[PDB]
C-alpha cells in the first residue's frame, strides 16, 4: 500500500545508517580478535548481526510502503586503531544514527504512519540499549585502566 | 498475643534498619553493574534480597505481637561513588546495624521475650557473617590494589 | 546519556511512588495472612513484587540517564485495618500513581525522549490491570457481602 | 551424666504438659471429624503429632540426665463442646505451657544446663507457632462469623 | 448413635488399658535404647505405635456410640529396671489387657453390639500376638543366656 | 572485626581441646581396628572427623575476629590400651571439653559477643550427645560382659 | 610383629612432621581465604587433607610393628603473613621433611625393613612433588609480579 513518500525516504536513510553500522562493528569484530581481543569481538560480532536483523525489518517495511529500497551506499564509516578507539566510533555511531530515528520518528505520526514509528520506537531503544553498554565499557575501561581493560577482554591459548 | 511495649518498639527500629539496607545495597548493585562490575553487583543483590527476608521476618513477628510495622521511614541512606566508598558504606551500615541488634537483642531476654531475642541472635549472625565478607574484600582490595580489584570484579562482552 | 533534568525528577518520583507501593502492598500481605485470608494475602504478596520490578526498571533507567535515583524517602501510607479498607486502600494508590504516570508520560513525549515515554505507557498499563482487580472485588464484595467475601479468600485450617 | 535435679523436673512439668496436650489435641481431632469438620480436624490431628515429638525429644534428655520420666499422670484436660470453644480451649493450653517453659528456661539458664536451656527455647518457638495459630483462627473466625469459618473448615464428599 | 450404657465403658477401660500400654511401651523403648539394646528398643517402639492405633480406633468407636472418651487417667504403669524386667512388665500388662478384652467382648454379645464385639475379638488376636511374641523372648532368653540375649539384641556402630 | 582479647583466648583454648582430640580419636581409632573391634573403632574414625570440623570452626573464627590461631601446641592425651579404657578415656577428655565450653561460653555472653556465645552453646551438645554415647557403651559393658562387648564391636574375618 | 627399633623411631619423627604439615597448611588455608585468596586457599586445603592420609599411613605401620605413635607433639609451625610467606612456609617446610625421609628412607633398608623403605618412597615423592608445585608458584609469582598473583589467585563476589 502507498506510504508517505516522506517516511520512506526517511526509511532508506535509516537503512543507510543500520548498513553502515553493520560492515562497521562486523569489521571491528576481525580487527579485536586479530588484536588479541576475542572477547569483545565475540560482542562486536553479535551486535553486528543485530544490526542485520534491522535492516531486514527497514527493507521488508520499504517494500511494504511500495518503495525501493537503496541498498548501495553505506555513510562514513569509522574504524578504531585501539580498543578505545573502537568503542568510540561505535558511541559516535550510535549516537548520530539515534538523533536521527527521533527526528524520522517524529515524522511517522505526523503523517499518521504509526506502526512504522513505532519501528522507530523499537530502533531508539536498541540504540539507547547499545548506548547503556558502550558507556559502561568506557568508564569501566578509564578505571581500572586501558590494559587490565584488555586483559579482561581477550583470551590465552 | 500482646508483646512487650519495648520489644516492639525495638523491632521497629531493626525494621527501619534491614529496609534501609535494602534499598542501600539494591542502589549499590545497579551502580556497580553500570560502573562495569557486573560480578560485585550480582553479590550486592543478594545481599539487598536477604535483607529482603529479613525485614520479612521482623514485619512477620511485630504483627504477631499485636502491634504496628512502622514501614514508612528509613534511616540515613548511604551511596558510595567508588568500588571502595560502595564497601565501605556497607560496613558502616553492618556496624551501625549491628550495635543495635545487640542492645535490642539484651533487651529481650529482660523482658523475657525470648524468641524475639533469638531472631536477634539470627540477625547479628547473619550482620556478622556480612561483615566478615565486607572485611576481605577491603583487605583483598587494598593488598592487590583498587584496580585489580576492579577487574576481578568486573566482566567482559 | 545526559537525560532531560525534567525526566529524572519524574522517574525518581515513579521511584518513590513504586518504593511506596512495594511496602504497603507487603504490609496488607502480611496483616491479611494474620487475619485470616490467606489467598487475597497471597495476591499482595505478589502485586508488591509486581512493583519490586517497577521499583528496580526505575533505578535502571534513571542511573543510565546520569541521574541520581532517590530511594531516600517515601509518600504517605495508606494502611487499611478491615479487608475493605485495604482494597479501598491500594485502589487510591494506583489511583494517585496513574494521575502521575499519565504526567510524566507527557513530560517525555515533550522533550523526545521516547523510551522514557514508553517505560510510563507500559507502567500506566500495569497500575490500570491493577486497578481493573481490585475495582472486581469490591464489586464482588457488593454482591455476596462483606463476609463471604472474607470466607472466599480465607484458607482453610489446612 | 547426672543433672541438675530441678532441671530433671522442669523436664518432667513439661513431659506432663505434653502429654495432655497431645490426648486433648486427639480427642478434637476425633470430634472435629466427627462433627463434620475435617479439615481443622486434621490440623488438630498433626499438631498432636508434633506433641507426639515433643514428649519424645523431653523423655531422651531427661533419661541422659540420669532422671526417671514420669508419663504416670497427665494434667486436666481442656476439652470443647463447640468448633469455637475446641480452639479456645486449645489456646489457653497453650498459653499455659509457653508460660511453663519460660519459667524452666531460665531456672535452666542458671544451673548451667544449656541444652535443656535451648530445648526450652525451642519448644517456645513451637507453642507459639501454634498460638499464633489459634489466635489468626479466632481472628478469621469473628470476623467471617462462626458460621461460615464452621463451612470452610468441613468436606463434602470426603 | 446412643451405644449401651456400659459398652461405652469396656471401651473406655480398653482406651485406659491402652494409653499406658502406650507410655509404658514408649519408656522402655528409650530405656531399652539408653541401656545399649538398640534393637529390642526398636521393636519396644513399633509397639507403642500399634497400641497408638487400637487408642485411636477406641477413641473413634466411643464417639460413633455418643459416649465420651476418657483420656484423663491412665493405669498404673509397670516400668521395668533390667531388660529382663521390661519384658516380664510388658507381658502382665498384655495379661490383664486380653483378660480385660474378653470379658468385654461378651458384654457386647449380649447388648448385641456385634461390630464392638469384634473391636474385642480383633484386640485379642493383637494383644496376643504380643504375648506370644514376649513369651517367645522368655524362652530364648532363658536358654541362651540372660547375658547374651542382652547383646543379640544390640548394635555397635549403630 | 577487633574481637575480646579474651574471648580469642578461650576459643583458642577449645581450638588445643579439639585438636587433641582429634588426635586421642584417631589413635584410639587405629588401636581398635589393630586390636579386632571393627566396628567401635570405625566410630572412632568418625568421632574424630567430628572434632575435625570444630577445630576448623574455631579457626575460622578467631581469625575474623582478628585473633591469631595456635594449633602450635595441644593438651595431655588419654591413651588407653584395653577397650573399656578407651571408652573411660574418651568420656573423661569429653567432660573436661564441656568444663571448659560452659565457661568460655559465660565469658562471651557477659561481654555481649552472642555468636560466639552461640558456638559453644552448639559446641556443647556436640559434646554432651558424645557423652551420652560413651556412657551407654560402658552402659552395655557392666550388662553383657566385657567380653561379649568386644565381640559385637567385633568385624569378622569377612 | 616386633620391628626395628630404630624405624618406629624413625617412623615416629616423620609423623610428627606430616602432623606439623598438617595443621600448617590447614592454617593457611583458613588465613589466605580471609585474605581474599580462596582458590591458593583451595590448594592449602587438599594439601592439608593429603598430608592427613600421611600420618594415618604412618600411625597404621607404627602400630604394625607393635611401636607406640607419639601424636602428642608437633615441631615448630611456620606461618606467613603474605602470599609470598605462606609459599615460603610450606617450601622449607617441604624442604625440611624431605631431607629426613631420605634419612630415615636409608635407614629401612639397612636394617632390612623395605615394606617402611618404600613408604618413604611414596613420602619423598610426595613431597618432591609438593616443592615442584610451590617452586613454580614463586617462579609464576616473582615473574608476573606479586599482586597479579594474588588477583589470579582470588575470587569476586
Ligand atoms: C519490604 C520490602 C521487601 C521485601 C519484604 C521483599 C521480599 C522479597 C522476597 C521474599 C523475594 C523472593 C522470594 C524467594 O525466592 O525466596 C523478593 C524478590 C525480589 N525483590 Fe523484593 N522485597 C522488598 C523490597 C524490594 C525492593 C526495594 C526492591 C528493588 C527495587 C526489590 C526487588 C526484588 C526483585 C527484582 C525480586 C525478584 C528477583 C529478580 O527478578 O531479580 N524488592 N523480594
Ligand atoms: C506416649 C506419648 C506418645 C509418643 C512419644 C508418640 C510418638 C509418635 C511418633 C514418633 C509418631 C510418628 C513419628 C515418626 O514417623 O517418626 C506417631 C504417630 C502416631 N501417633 Fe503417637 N505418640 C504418643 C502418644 C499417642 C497418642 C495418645 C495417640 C492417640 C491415639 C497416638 C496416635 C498416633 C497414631 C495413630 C500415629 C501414626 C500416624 C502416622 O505416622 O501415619 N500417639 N506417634
Ligand atoms: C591425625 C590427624 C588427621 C587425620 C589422620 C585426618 C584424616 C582425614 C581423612 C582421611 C579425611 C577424608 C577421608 C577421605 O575422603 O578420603 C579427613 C577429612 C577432613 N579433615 Fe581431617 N585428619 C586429621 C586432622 C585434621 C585437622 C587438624 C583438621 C583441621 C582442623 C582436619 C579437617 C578435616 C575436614 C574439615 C575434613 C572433611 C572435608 C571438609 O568438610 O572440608 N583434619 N581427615
Ligand atoms: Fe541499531
Ligand atoms: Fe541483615
Ligand atoms: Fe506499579
Ligand atoms: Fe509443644
Ligand atoms: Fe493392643
Ligand atoms: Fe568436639
Ligand atoms: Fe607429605
Amino acid at each position: 500500500m502507498q506510504g508517505d513518500a516522506k517516511v520512506i525516504e526517511y526509511l532508506n536513510a535509516a537503512l543507510r545508517s543500520e548498513l553502515t553500522a553493520v560492515s562497521q562493528y562486523w569489521l571491528h569484530y576481525r580487527l579485536q580478535e586479530d588484536w588479541g581481543f576475542g572477547s569483545i569481538a565475540h560482542k562486536s560480532r553479535k551486535e553486528s548481526i543485530e544490526e542485520m536483523h534491522h535492516a531486514d525489518k527497514l527493507i521488508q517495511r520499504i517494500i511494504f510502503l511500495g518503495g525501493h529500497p537503496n541498498l548501495q551506499r553505506l555513510n562514513p564509516l569509522r574504524i578504531g586503531q585501539t580498543l578505545r578507539e573502537t568503542l568510540d566510533a561505535d558511541l559516535a555511531a550510535e549516537h548520530d544514527a539515534r538523533t536521527l530515528y527521533i527526528e524520522a520518528r517524529d515524522h511517522c505520526e505526523k503523517v499518521r504512519d504509526y506502526p512504522s514509528k513505532m519501528l522507530f520506537e523499537e530502533l531508539i531503544a536498541d540504540e539507547e540499549g547499545h548506548i547503556d553498554y558502550l558507556e559502561t565499557q568506557i568508564d569501566l575501561m578509564g578505571s581500572i585502566g586501558e590494559q587490565n581493560y584488555g586483559m579482561l577482554n581477550a583470551k590465552p591459548a
